[PDB]
């Protein structure tokens, strides 16, 4: 119902971006995003280096949820995500995992076909359309949309889809929510620098909670729960992905740290978001089962 | 069933100038009796870690010649079958793997094996999903301990390296010189404390010998991806040189150019996380088969 347009767009999460909309807990609102490059590109030769890169990771927000306090959390129910008819992406030689390897700078775009992303002729990838930028405002400097945080930001997590509920922090009064750089299709490490990056429209229900149970982000798919974490080197943040998980683990539950350290190493597994923005995003996930079995929600 | 090695044959470091124990032809059977990684050392759960003989801890069942094996070639692996005893083993220690500076005291469990299960406490059981941990081929230079990952496979900790999975190791001193070892009843992507569920058993698989290295290695196919594996210093230039293996795979093998493929991996590929925990970390990079059959390749 409460509908947040595409030309209401910051990009930045900061504390003093002045509200667009507000909503009450448990509504459902309506984000309608630019592309992250904020529809700029729109034929294969018309190269990235020709448009405005002061207007990249355009978020579209903020949200100002009433109810929500510094310390609190919100979770966000991703109960639909539209994408439109037609995605882009970009190698540029010098960006991304294969910077070096690269030889030409190339765009190109790609029809979506049904539940196809039409990749070539002979080569159409699954529809699977997911958030790349959700966050609420940092409590001290603004941080640009582009960076992954504590609040959020570029996590590029190809889980944050329909049917995810995501865990983010309260950090200044009405939490500041804004989203924005979907994709059609993703995969673990995004190694190119982008997805097939295209505009769309995400409903999504807002809940606040008021006590923040484990270390944000983190989220919940319909089989396993996952705690994230960015940091300047792939190294660190699967680190403190695992750290996040397993104190968690130990904290809520009759585990020991050094219990809950064996189950994950048996049973959970470390996953790569991204590797290609300024801060690098790794996620450890946990089936919801045996949380369920250790008495825990 | 075919060639039997016992476990009573094993090496510490992968080396062209250990003794082969069994020669084989191509397509031969072959079955691998193994030690636990700690050579089975740990039997009771007051047992210290710090208390065993550490020049004693990785051993592999090996070394197998292969004839026909010459340098330049590669092994191609079929898991047919991992049986595994009765109990596993874990062990925390205070200053080892992700949480070694999270954890409070050396901690040893024991894991009966009962059904297809993994038994962690009354309340909790793990899925018996037997894997290999260390599988590798003779280095061409100076030998490099089993604990170690590198070109020629070693401690990969995947937990791919499973039954129905086909491995794909170098051939770098003539007959390949192939040892095995560390299997696991249980472990995930990570293998975050530092070890798996420990355990020791029987691998029974097939070994062809192949004239062509057609990709970089170590590489692995299951019934449904490709995956080429790196191993690095860092989780960062691992998972770098995993994506750059499949990237130019796919380039120099394929009608894609190196732009064309990395946008393949980046919207349909994943990067997945082997282990942290080791010498050298490994990462690995997966794509899905049917593109490589759309590709003819
Ligand atoms: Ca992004
Ligand atoms: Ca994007
Ligand atoms: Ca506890
Ligand atoms: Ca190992
Ligand atoms: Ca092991």
């Amino acid at each position: 119902m409460i509908r947040l347009s595409n030309e209401n767009t910051i990009f930045f999460m900061d504390k003093e971006n002045v509200p667009i909309a507000s909503c009450q807990s448990g509504d459902t609102v309506i984000f309608e995003t630019k592309d992250c490059f904020s529809d700029q590109i729109t034929n294969e030769e018309q190269a990235l280096t020709s448009i405005d890169f002061n207007r990249v990771n355009p978020a579209t927000g903020p949200l100002y949820v009433e109810g929500a306090r510094r310390g609190d959390m919100l979770e966000i129910e991703i109960l639909d995500i539209k994408v439109g008819k037609q995605g882009v992406m970009t190698a540029a030689p010098g960006l991304g995992a294969l910077g070096e390897s690269l030889n030409s700078p190339t765009t190109k775009l790609f029809p979506i076909e049904g539940d196809d992303v039409v990749y070539s002729t002979g080569l159409r990838l699954p529809l699977q359309p997911m958030i790349g930028v959700i966050g609420t405002a940092p409590p001290g400097e603004p941080i640009n949309n582009g960076t992954p945080g504590p609040h959020g930001g570029n996590l590029d997590t190809k889980d944050i889809k329909p049917g995810t509920t995501v865990y983010l922090p309260v950090e200044v009064d009405g939490a500041l929510l804004a989203l924005g750089d979907l994709h059609a299709a993703m995969g673990d490490g995004e190694i190119l620098i982008c997805g097939v990056e295209i505009a769309g429209t995400v409903t999504l229900k807002v809940n606040v909670k008021k006590e923040r149970m484990f270390p944000l982000p983190a989220l919940k798919t319909d089989t396993h729960f996952m705690t994230i974490a960015s940091a300047e080197t792939l190294d660190a943040a699967a680190v403190q992905a695992t750290k996040n998980m397993a104190t968690f683990l130990a904290n809520r539950t009759a585990l020991s740290i050094e219990e809950a350290g064996m189950l994950l190493s048996g049973a959970g597994d470390l996953y790569v978001s991204q590797i290609v923005n300024p801060l690098k995003t790794a996620r450890f996930s946990l089936a919801l089962h045996y949380f369920e079995k250790l008495g825990v929600d």
